[PDB]
């Protein structure tokens, strides 16, 4: 297990680290894949969504749970992230503009988050 690793499991999310985490989350916001996750799917976009997506996430309920600090721990606020793109890939097929998006910003999410936790680190 690397320092990153250990960190990025076992030690609370101070202040500090939550600057950094909104900055992640805004850089994903302004990106131009974003679009399809900034707010909850509508049941109008898909009628079937909610029957078949058990979790469902986007970008809007991650920046309310961003300030009401509802993440103790970085595993946490990747799980949340990692459930935006781990559905839309469920639910879409690959052609679709959602899951081109999803595969484009979720390696962008990956670039950040290395970011962050060699931050954290140093
Ligand atoms: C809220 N709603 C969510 C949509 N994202 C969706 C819709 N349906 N499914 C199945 C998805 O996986 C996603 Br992501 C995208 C939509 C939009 C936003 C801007 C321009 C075109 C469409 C805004």
């Amino acid at each position: 297990m690397s320092t990153e690793d250990a960190m990025t499991v076992l030690t609370p999310l101070t202040e500090k680290d939550y600057e950094g985490l909104k900055r992640v989350l805004r850089s994903l916001q302004a990106h131009k894949m974003a679009w399809p996750f900034l707010e909850p799917v509508d049941p109008n976009d898909a009628p079937d969504y909610y029957g078949v997506i058990k979790e469902p996430m986007d970008l809007a309920t991650m920046e309310e749970r961003v300030q009401r600090r509802y993440y103790e721990k970085l595993t946490e606020f990747v799980a949340d992230m990692t459930k935006i793109f781990d559905n839309c890939r469920y639910y879409n097929p690959s052609d679709s503009p959602f899951y081109q998006c999803a595969e484009v910003l979720e390696s962008f999410f990956v670039q950040k988050l290395k970011g962050f936790k060699a931050s954290r680190s140093h």
